[PDB]
Formats: C-alpha cells, structure tokens, sequence
C-alpha cells in the first residue's frame, strides 16, 4: 500500500530509514540519493522486512504517499547554502513528482520548508516541514516527566519557528482538563530550545531525533488518524501573519494538510508568535534568489 521516498542517504536519511524500517512504517522505503545503495544495503541486514521493502534515484517518487527532503549541510551562509541543494533536489524531485506529499526536514527547516513550496509551484497544503514538531513532543514530555503525570494526559504544543523564537503554547495547555495553574516552568521552555545546541556541541551533529521525528510524522500521515502535530507550513492569513513559513498545530494525512488548527491565543501569545514569524521572515529576504 504505502510508499515513502526519502532524499539524501546522509546520517539523517540513513538513520530516517533505519527507523521506519524496524518500526516497519511503510510497505516501500526508496533511498534517492545526491552523493545511497550500500546504506541501504546494511539496512537490509535486518532482512525480516515482512511488511517493507527498502531499494534505491528520482523516477522513484512516482505515486509516494511521502517524500522526506533531508539534503542539506558562518550561519546565514549555511540558509542561503542549503537553499542552493534544496533547489536542486526540488526540479528532480518535480521532474517525476505526481501523486504525493513533500515532508522537508532541512535546516533552517522552517526556511528551506518555505522556499520548497515555492520552487516546487505545489499546493500549500502539500509541501511540510518537519517544524517544530519534535520539539513539542519533548515539550509535553518533560511536562509529564516533571508532574508526576504521563505524556497521555499531557497536551501542549510548541508553536512557531523552530528556533530561539518558538514559543509554547501554555494557554492551550492542560493536563486532562487542568490549565498549567498548578499551585517555575520558565525551564521546561528553556530545554526545549537548547537541546538542539547542546547536543551539537558534544556529539558535534544530530540526525537520531530528528530521524524519529520523521518516522512519526510519516506514521501520521500514513495513518490519516486526524492526528494534530506543529509541522511546518507557509502561513498566510492568521494572527496577522502573512508569505513565511511557520509551525502551528495542523491535522494532516497521506494527501495534504486537512487544517492548520486556528488556536485562540492570547495577546502575549499572538505577539510572541507573530514576533517569531518575523524572524523567519529576516532570512527568507536575504535568501528568495
């Protein structure tokens, strides 16, 4: 039934596949590849596939449920870098594209997500980046790891870019029913933002999380469960925020985005995220060439 194509064998790409091939998330995995078959190949050591089959070039997006972008590699040069070999990838990827939904994973996902849509000339509601979906998964985890409580009641998102200005969404966060009012939390915030950075520092790269990160949102999209999650979309209309990419919970499936949930924030919140939205927006000047 299901088909996935994921761009780039890197540690991403690899790891990516790895993941959803243990887990099994879909019945086709294809490695295109930049420069690819011998990581697929180690893969496929663990051959009991029994319900999956991973092979290796961009003919292969033909009838994809997904297309996962992880290509990409002195900080705004690396935005306007990886929008050189997002460009690229998105023409091949185009030149074979037919039914499916393009899932960007670069970084700065929140501009290269943007840009592809663009490049791409596809529906908005069709291209998606991996946004801050991640990091509002660890956002209700470190709040049920701190309150006694389990990530199944928890219920909170982590919205906007997904960098220094992501902001979380506290005013639409409760526990079972309970607003965060218990009885501070400036922290769980914090961690949540400098994960990313600390874990460069030490193992100087990341590609495991996100890596998961994707599997999940492949598994959503696949599934077509209505299930919300804070990916990345091209936002136009909303809190005031008009041509920029940004995350905001959105129920998605294997053929588009359904809705991009229209969250009553408060004013704070309205600001903190139209703020953030114009962060992405600085570079996305800088890059549009």
């Amino acid at each position: 039934r299901s088909k996935v194509a994921i761009i780039g064998a890197g540690f991403v790409g690899a790891s990516a596949a790895f993941t959803m091939a243990l887990r099994q998330t879909a019945n086709e995995l294809v490695l295109i590849d930049v420069f690819a078959i011998g990581e697929a190949m180690d893969i496929n050591h663990g051959l009991p596939f029994m319900g999956q089959m991973s092979l290796y070039d961009y003919s292969d997006v033909k009838d994809c449920d997904v297309i996962v972008v992880t290509a990409g590699a002195t900080r705004l040069d690396l935005a306007k870098k990886n929008v050189m070999i997002a460009k690229e990838v998105t023409q091949n990827i185009m030149k074979y594209y037919n039914h499916g939904v393009i899932l960007v994973v670069s970084n700065p996902v929140d501009i290269i997500t943007y840009m592809i849509q663009k490049w791409s000339g596809l529906p908005v509601g069709k291209v998606i980046g991996s946004g801050t979906v991640l990091d509002s998964i660890r956002f209700r985890y470190l709040l049920s790891e701190k309150l006694g409580v389990d990530v199944k009641n928890v219920h909170g998102y982590i919205i906007g870019e997904h960098g220094d200005s992501q902001l979380p969404l506290w005013s639409c966060t409760h526990i079972a029913g309970k607003n965060i009012n218990e009885y501070d939390k400036k922290k769980i915030a914090e961690d949540v933002k400098t994960a990313g950075a600390t874990i460069i520092k030490n193992k100087g790269a990341t590609y495991y999380g996100i890596a998961v990160s994707i599997n999940t949102i492949v598994e959503t999209l696949l599934k077509n469960q209505n299930t919300i999650r804070t990916v990345g979309t091209v936002i136009n209309g909303m809190y005031g925020i008009e041509d920029v990419a940004i995350s905001l919970p959105s129920i998605v499936n294997s053929e588009g985005v359904q809705e991009v949930l229209q969250f009553n924030l408060t004013p704070e919140e309205e600001e903190a995220l139209r703020f953030s939205a114009e962060q992405v927006k600085k570079v996305l000047n800088e890059v549009k060439n």
